[PDB]
């Protein structure tokens, strides 16, 4: 075993894996929605932008997950990083609504790790979880819903005028 | 009695007791409102804070009143401060209602309070009441009438695009 | 169920909702304290100001747990806010042991909220009170102990020149 | 009558000489005051300055009583500055209880003042009062209040170390 190694479980270290893959194939996500809202027959920059961000923060966590897996004596193990779901994504509302789920679905999985973190007694990789990821996912879950419901008052999916103002308005201008 | 005391009516001593709850509960009030358009199925950020921002002032305004009551030799005397009349505002035109009703009524006892002072020959009183609290009172009326005039030219209730706009444009960026 | 809620219990839920309603009562019985201090017959006003800051700290608290709650999906429900157990608080070292006594409450029911969300598997909950309340809390604990030994030392309750000088060096000068 | 005059009561103007005197009156206690700390015998040179201080305001606010009168188009008609009542003050709790008593017969003179201008119809000299006189009064009605709570506390008139530490702490430090 690794000479730094010191209370973390082989099954600590096969869900830092897991981890580390998912947040990859989340950034991947992004990069689609950022490309399709690029396309001159869509044409959404801001909202483009946007996901291209959450792209560029998704793959700093997951290198932020084979730091510390490094760190505690793990073993980085990657896997192929699956392509998204969909090769286009319909309209804001629809890639918004898919975002929610995705970040949802890696809060899942976050939410699991610590789970197991808590029941294998691993209180660093516990402390680790909630300082770098839980609140941060909290926020943006909170963030893409508030934009849900804005998009929903604004007419989406038919209403045009209204998704040119969520572009203008509710996102950064890039 | 306080060696302070001077020229001041058990009544007025009583009237500012009662004003000082008033302007608590308000603050209350507002701060629902805040907490309201805060949730992610209401998310209008900017009217949001336009409350969360009306509800610190009234607070003020009631500290404020604590203060004239001790330097008039006073005493404070505090009830339970009434949870607002909702839990709900519906929208930001039902919202502004209220608002401007709530603010109606502080002004009515404001002005009830000033009567009481003029009546009971209280020029000290009568003064704090026009230069703290009656012109800023007017202001935030006009204010809240003029909101109300752009919600309804909006198309309030129905226009949620309108709603949005106005949380864009009318109320000052968070 | 809010589209943003996950693993967030109901009793999650209405335990923030008390909390916040906690909260806002030891603001409002602080507010109390800092009204006592400020009167020309007791006329402490650097402990005055001590308790008016603890107010303000307090509301800031309790307006941090109404946003944590609409962050979870959760919904704000406002109870009344009782009026303080007090009408005057004695001197110094009454209304710090006041203080202690509140501060413990509010500890205890913190550390109870920290429980129910270990009870239910709450990570991000009991991470957001450790951070923002706990720690705080020990320290006010420590620094109100702290003060009420050196009241004592000072021949509180008799000695008004103990009160006195109390209020010049260990409260900050306001 | 002077071309100025408008809507201004003999009976105002002669109220105006007088509280011109009432002022001059109060700043000559006031100056005796100062005297008094200022003995070698006695010396609490704080306390002094702040007498001093308090002896210029009155001063000065006699000089404003004399551009009122001719802004109105009144005559100043001066009478002798009678002096103090006493020619030693005791100590600090005696001179402050005196002081006291002269702020509230300065007061009175206003409020009576202010009833004149009432029952006349004469409302640039209410205003006059309550701007430039009433609330500063109150003010300083309030803070020597203060003082005496505290020189109470601090076990005047016996307690010499008391009296020394007010003068210290109380008052600003010359
Ligand atoms: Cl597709
Ligand atoms: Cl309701
Ligand atoms: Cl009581
Ligand atoms: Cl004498
Ligand atoms: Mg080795
Ligand atoms: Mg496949
Ligand atoms: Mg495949
Ligand atoms: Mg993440
Ligand atoms: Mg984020
Ligand atoms: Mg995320
Ligand atoms: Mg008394
Ligand atoms: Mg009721
Ligand atoms: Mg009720
Ligand atoms: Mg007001
Ligand atoms: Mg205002
Ligand atoms: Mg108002
Ligand atoms: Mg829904
Ligand atoms: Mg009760
Ligand atoms: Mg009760
Ligand atoms: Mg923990
Ligand atoms: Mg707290
Ligand atoms: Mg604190
Ligand atoms: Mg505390
Ligand atoms: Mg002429
Ligand atoms: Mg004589
Ligand atoms: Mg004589
Ligand atoms: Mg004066
Ligand atoms: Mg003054
Ligand atoms: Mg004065």
């Amino acid at each position: 075993v690794s000479q730094v190694r010191q209370n973390y479980h082989s099954d600590c270290e096969a869900a830092v894996n897991r981890m580390l893959n998912l947040e990859l194939y989340a950034s991947y996500t992004y990069s689609s929605m950022y490309a399709f809202f690029d396309r001159d027959d869509v044409a959404l920059h801001n909202v483009a932008e946007f996901f291209k961000e959450h792209s560029h923060e998704e793959r700093e966590h997951a290198e932020k997950f084979m730091k510390y897996q490094n760190k505690r004596g793990g073993r980085v193990v990657l896997q192929d990083i699956k392509k998204p779901e969909r090769d286009e994504w319909g309209n804001t509302l629809e890639a918004m609504q898919a975002a929610l789920q995705l970040e949802k679905t890696v809060n899942q999985a976050l939410l699991d790790l610590h789970k197991l973190a808590t029941d294998k007694v691993r209180p660093h990789l516990c402390d680790f979880l909630e300082s770098e990821y839980l609140e941060e996912q909290v926020k943006d879950i909170k963030r893409i819903g508030d934009f849900i419901t804005n998009l929903k008052r604004l007419g989406l999916p038919e209403n045009g005028m209204g998704e040119y103002l969520f572009d203008k308005h509710s996102v950064k201008e890039s």
